[PDB]
């Protein structure tokens, strides 16, 4: 029993954790066989962030501009190269510490592990999801560009996300780790925003069957609706439709709770039409919407890495 | 920005995790060195849970009673000894994986990260605090026993928990790594039942600061209170008690924000009055404990 919001195991992400510094800026690098990548506005000072040349800039810094620390150990860059925007330092001695890995680009709603880094040291590690706008409400301060987020398939680690920039309002923009953002974001000083959030609806009814399975059922009712009305519901308030896929993924949690995907959006429908009213779901007065439906099936299992 | 329940990063603790069998149960232990630690229960049958005599049931077992597994390599048991609540089973080779590490026993209120795990493999991390009522608000399945609880403050793991136990109400308790429960709790199959639980005061009075250091001040009000009259109101709504020890420990926050902690705790009574209104701190709807002072400075 219990149900709490739950990171990978990190330890395979920390052994490739690296300090980079370039000039006066120190951020992180993911030291992956001998190849450490990291943001590429590692390379600009203030001034060059407003109307940044990335190649030109590029061109101008030799290997010994790239110092990498793993650890108390200097290690060699012997060779620069830009992909989008992640820079790829390719260093002299390959980490020992390189786990099974894939670079895999997520999807709004996917969720996945931030292991916060600082100087090349790994401080914390959290759950978070993807925005539908394709931000992340992360917890990051200056000095954590180049963390990283992930998530373990079986044995392999899957690379989905390396920090950027912090917005405006808080949350966070970054890259997959072929250097391309997530959302309409650019590495330059420029006037940036997050666009509108909706709430991850399929994230939401896999928590209300985690919150069944823990024995929570105040919410549930002997109703039930069609797609077409629930989406109806859905887009009023600020929750992204439903698809057929969303309701195929949910079938597993279905059938072991015996309530019907269309019945859970009931019980949805009139939570947003009216509210908790004073009560909470797995302690929370808010529907969460940062789990998703593997995720629920995967912390209600116990599935080991 | 942002405010995350933040985990310490696992892996010093995930290269201790092996898996301990003792005829048919299965469950995890910490391997540090040459020592395994694992709850004592391992040796019980179902049936010997109801009035367990341990020091009986552990005579009758030898070494290779207890299957040591670690990876996918077999660890040999070459003694063992009961510490309070805790097996240790010593085996024959060290953990190279050993990290710099030491028991510590919480108190409550005190948080930690919990690495779950299930037949000696981790399955994930997250964020706990040790209850007033001594118990723990984990995730955790049948399988579970055996995963630790944790803190990485410079380099060293202070191991402070060891699962032992799901109570009726789903909630955990478990030992310190010295084999000592939390609260009165037993690894008996007895009515012993959570206690009341209470809201951690420290706690939400610290994650209130660093709503305030993140830019949200809505919640303030142009009023003071007297710790009595704070601590009067505050037992009405289950919190715990604020002591002058609690106030010394919110200084730093104090004196960043420029709040005092008596206008701090202003604030929260009129928060447990009112409620907030359509509004959140934090990305919460609820006051939240499961932040320290000491947390709320590590992350802001
Ligand atoms: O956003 C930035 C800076 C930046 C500016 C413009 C562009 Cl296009 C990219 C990066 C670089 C320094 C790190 N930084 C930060 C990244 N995450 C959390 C931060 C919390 C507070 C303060 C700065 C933070
Ligand atoms: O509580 C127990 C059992 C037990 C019984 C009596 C005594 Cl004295 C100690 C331990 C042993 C099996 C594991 N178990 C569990 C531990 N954590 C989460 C559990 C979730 C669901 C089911 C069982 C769980
Ligand atoms: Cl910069
Ligand atoms: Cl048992």
């Amino acid at each position: 029993s219990g149900f709490r919001k739950m990171a990978f195991p990190s330890g395979k992400v920390e052994g490739c954790m690296v300090q980079v510094t370039c000039g006066t800026t120190t951020l992180n690098g993911l030291w992956l066989d001998d190849v450490v990548y990291c943001p590429r506005h590692v390379i600009c000072t203030s001034e060059d962030m407003l109307n940044p040349n990335y190649e030109d800039l590029l061109i101008r810094k030799s290997n010994h501009n790239f110092l990498v620390q793993a650890g108390n150990v200097q290690l060699r860059v012997i060779g620069h190269s830009m992909q989008n925007c992640v820079l790829k330092l390719k260093v002299d001695t390959a980490n020992p510490k390189t786990p099974k890995y894939k670079f895999v680009r997520i999807q709004p709603g996917q969720t996945f592990s931030v292991l916060a880094c600082y100087n090349g040291s790994p401080s914390g590690v959290y759950q978070c999801a993807m925005r539908p706008n394709f931000t992340i409400k992360g917890s990051f301060l200056n000095g954590s560009c180049g963390s990283v987020g992930f998530n373990i398939d079986y044995d392999c680690v899957s690379f989905c996300y390396m920090h950027h920039m912090e917005l405006p309002t808080g949350v966070h923009a970054g890259t997959d780790l072929e250097g391309n953002f997530y959302g309409p974001f650019v590495d330059r000083q420029t006037a940036q925003a997050a666009g509108t959030d909706t709430t991850i609806t399929v994230n939401v009814l896999a928590w209300l069957y985690a919150a069944v399975i823990n024995g929570d059922r105040w919410f549930l009712n002997r109703f039930t609706t069609t797609l077409n009305d629930f989406n109806l519901v859905a887009m009023k308030y600020n929750y992204e439709p439903l698809t057929q896929d969303h309701v195929d993924i949910l079938g597993p949690l279905s059938a072991q709770t015996g309530i019907a995907v269309l019945d859970m959006c009931a019980s949805l429908k009139e939570l947003l039409q009216n509210g908790m009213n004073g009560r909470t779901i797995l302690g929370s007065a808010l529907l969460e919407d940062e789990f998703t439906p593997f995720d629920v099936v995967r912390q209600c299992s116990g599935v080991t890495f």
